[PDB]
């Protein structure tokens, strides 16, 4: 049994509550009509595969109810009081220790993701194909874990047959990477997804650094290209921006006087490359933010 | 926890097996690829509706999981070890008492389908539009129950939209209806589709009534129209024998030396009417064989 306590987000992704599982604070993500899809591969990813990582946002159950007369689709999964790393950036301001935990949970989280494991505790290879700032939710040790799984791929050097599931639905448009922006991705290869994965990190590391102080100045907040396009941006606008223009988040120079943000902007820029097979693998960036302090 | 322990059907709806949950009998149907879409709507039905009663297969979980880096669609019912009505017709032969239970089981479970309830035990309206021997389980008590929801459609007086799903998959065509064998059943109707369910109920009253003995002689098991059309029959064929020719199951000619058979003969005619809107409803076929004995 479960009772939806109180609505934390509204939007065209449906609607995410705070609820009771016997009691125990849980998030129901009530699904919205246009979403069926992505509650099947999200459902079918967390039931057919272990995913239990602390940067993984956490799975619980998947139900089907019936609020009048018709069919809602619930996830059910752990909650989180501080919310997205969206809301929290606005919300706040970062040190070196507390940026770069953000940053390196991200990486931890999305490298498991991204590999194949063997044994008891084993797992296909998985490409999440929506990373962004909303969809990471942030903890009370202030490390962050990957939600929303619906747009997900898997893969197994034990079969090799790509399962991209059927999923009308695409990513944000806003993260969008050149390839898909261009439709040349080659949808037949697992990698390409691998790298379509680590183009959003870029950009999210991108909206986490800004709030990190240096010489006591931040920059506020803002989504990834911000300046150039506008609020639920076109197809063809960041199309236009990102392969015709070429364009890519700006590096604040305030950024070249600390050797943090410095590091940090020259791993971005390896996340950022047009062609997606010179892109960093989430593993490289994993340990490479290991070292870094 | 589950585990299969010992498959006792396979086909083309998929596999049914022994498993136990938690040491616990049950049965699990793996969905075959070809069916994705009746194990949503089944699933559906029974999380979103209050479908326990002693005459429907009661439902435990429904889940997915992953053999061969591939994923298996389960529905997970109650067991019954003595299998379908259609097996169980071919191993034995009836009495009066025997005969009437099963038939009036069946009923007792079509009508509480077929019906809309209110308050905390309440219910749409569902129809099943694939009843049949082989979707009836016969249970140690010698009661049936009725199996098989994947095509089921759903109805509420409170709201009053008609909620079909979107299904490829049809009936079986031996037991098809000759609106649905026509092409001219109204599919925006619900009551449609309770009359096609009525018709099926006929068929299957026709099967087990000539497992009755009566004058120590009964007849063999066969399926519906086995006389004029060949195993796995056309929609072509069951269109030429039922719409066309316009034929019907033949009466033994016996049954007419007995009152109970004569009884469940005057009913079967009644639901096998062309015009839909003349067959009997579930709730007369039930309360009449309430009386008969
Ligand atoms: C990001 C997402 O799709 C999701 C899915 C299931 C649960 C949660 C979850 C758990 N705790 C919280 C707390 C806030 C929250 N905000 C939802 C809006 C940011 C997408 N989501 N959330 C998020
Ligand atoms: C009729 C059907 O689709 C179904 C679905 C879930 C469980 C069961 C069930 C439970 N106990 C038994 C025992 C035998 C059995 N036979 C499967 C073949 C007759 C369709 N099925 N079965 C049947």
């Amino acid at each position: 049994q479960i009772t939806l306590l109180e609505c934390v987000g509204k939007g065209r992704y449906g609607e995410v509550w705070r609820g009771s599982w016997q009691g125990e604070n849980v998030a129901v993500k009530i699904f919205s009509s246009r979403d069926e899809k992505s509650w099947f591969r999200e459902t079918e990813l967390y039931n057919t595969v272990m995913l239990r990582h602390e940067n993984i946002l956490g799975f619980i159950a998947s139900d089907m109810t019936s609020r009048h007369s018709s069919t809602q689709l619930w996830l059910i999964t752990h909650y989180h009081e501080m919310g997205s790393l969206y809301d929290y950036l606005q919300l706040t301001t970062l040190d070196t220790v507390s940026c770069l935990r953000i940053v390196l949970s991200i990486a931890s989280g999305l490298a498991h993701l991204h590999i194949e494991i063997f044994g008891t505790q084993g797992k296909p290879a998985i490409a999440h194909r929506d990373l962004k700032s909303k969809n990471i939710l942030v903890k009370k040790n202030g490390q962050c874990c990957i939600a929303d799984l619906g747009l997900a791929v898997m893969h197994s050097q034990s079969t090799n047959q790509l399962d991209v599931g059927n999923n009308p639905r695409v990513g944000t448009k806003r993260y969008m990477a050149p390839e898909v922006l261009d439709e040349t991705i080659q949808v037949d290869c697992f990698d390409s997804y691998k790298r379509v994965d680590i183009w959003a990190f870029g950009l999210v590391l991108w909206e986490v650094a800004r709030r990190m102080v240096s010489n006591g100045i931040v920059e506020d907040y803002k989504p990834p290209f911000y300046d150039v396009v506008p609020n639920d941006p076109s197809f063809e606008d960041m199309r236009k921006v990102v392969c015709v223009d070429q364009q890519r988040p700006n590096i604040p120079n305030r950024w070249f006087s600390d050797p943090t943000l410095t590091s940090l902007a020259k791993l971005m820029k390896e996340c950022w490359y047009q062609n997606p097979s010179a892109r960093l693998t989430a593993l490289r960036i994993k340990k490479t933010l290991t070292k870094i302090d």
